[PDB]
């Protein structure tokens, strides 16, 4: 049919309207102090950062975690995680702007709003739910949209992933001087993965840009491997695919449990 993060976009427009008429900017608006934890800072060092992503569900996999709560998963991430990335978008992940709060309380990491953000509302939600950094992507906006949605994040003391997909997006992060560069090794048109975009696209980065590594990570071999060409990882199912979550950290990010 079509790109599947085409008919994404169509619902997350369908989908602020929806709430932008419950719950208007003004209602809140200077309401929601800066971001009082620094994401940017998180990613920085010579050790491989991790981003944990608490997902319940998704259109590559469907329901991933039967027993989804934001509150024991929080409980795990944060004796590990540089960052905790928490899915927003309920029809396709089954997020909720509510889940933000939950994990930002009983987690001292910075937390990034994963969500596919076209409007400033939207920044303006997060950071209202505690969101201490968005994620933007070149792939679903254009330069001036970046230029505004990026002013807008770095309003509310709010860090910026932003996500390339290919060498033309990469190229592009890099003319918007862009601090935070997350590959992502999912095609989202059709699903597929390839971590080789990881390999691809992290070379000619050069430094003051944190390169993070996004999906398909699903052992510590790849994690290790990919630690040459990444400043960190986003994993997402690799952990939230396990009930014993602790013991899910142990095998994927440390090569722990003797495999
Ligand atoms: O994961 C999907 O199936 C998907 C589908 C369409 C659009 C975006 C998608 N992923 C959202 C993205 O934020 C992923 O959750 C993370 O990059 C982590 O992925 P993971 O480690 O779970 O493979």
């Amino acid at each position: 049919m079509q790109c599947v993060l085409a008919k994404i976009v169509a619902d997350k427009a369908i989908w602020v309207e929806a709430r932008k008429q419950q719950q208007p900017l003004a209602s809140f608006q200077n309401e929601v102090q800066p971001s009082t934890r620094h994401f940017y800072d998180a990613l920085q060092g010579a050790r491989t950062a991790f981003i944990l992503e608490c997902k319940k569900a998704s259109p590559s996999k469907g329901v991933i975690r039967d027993d989804f709560d934001p509150a024991r998963i929080a409980a795990i991430y944060k004796h590990y995680a540089s960052a905790i990335s928490v899915l927003t978008d309920e029809k396709y992940f089954q997020g909720s702007f509510n889940f933000l709060p939950i994990v930002s309380q009983i987690a001292p990491q910075p937390i990034l709003c994963k969500d596919f953000i076209i409007d400033p509302y939207q920044i303006y939600l997060a950071r209202y739910y505690q969101a201490d950094a968005c994620l933007l992507m070149l792939s679903v906006l254009d330069d001036d949209q970046y230029r505004q949605l990026a002013a807008v994040a770095h309003s509310l003391e709010m860090g910026v992933l932003t996500e390339v997909s290919n060498e033309e997006e990469q190229e592009r992060a890099i003319a918007l001087g862009a601090k935070v560069v997350g590959i992502n090794n999912r095609d989202l048109c059709d699903l597929s993965i390839d971590l080789n975009r990881t390999r691809e696209l992290a070379p000619k980065l050069g430094h003051n840009v944190t390169v993070i590594s996004e999906s398909g990570i699903n052992t510590y071999a790849q994690v290790r491997e990919l630690s040459h060409f990444a400043n960190g990882f986003l994993i997402g199912s690799a952990l939230m695919a396990h009930d014993d979550l602790h013991a899910a950290v142990r095998r994927v990010l440390l090569g722990e449990n003797k495999v």
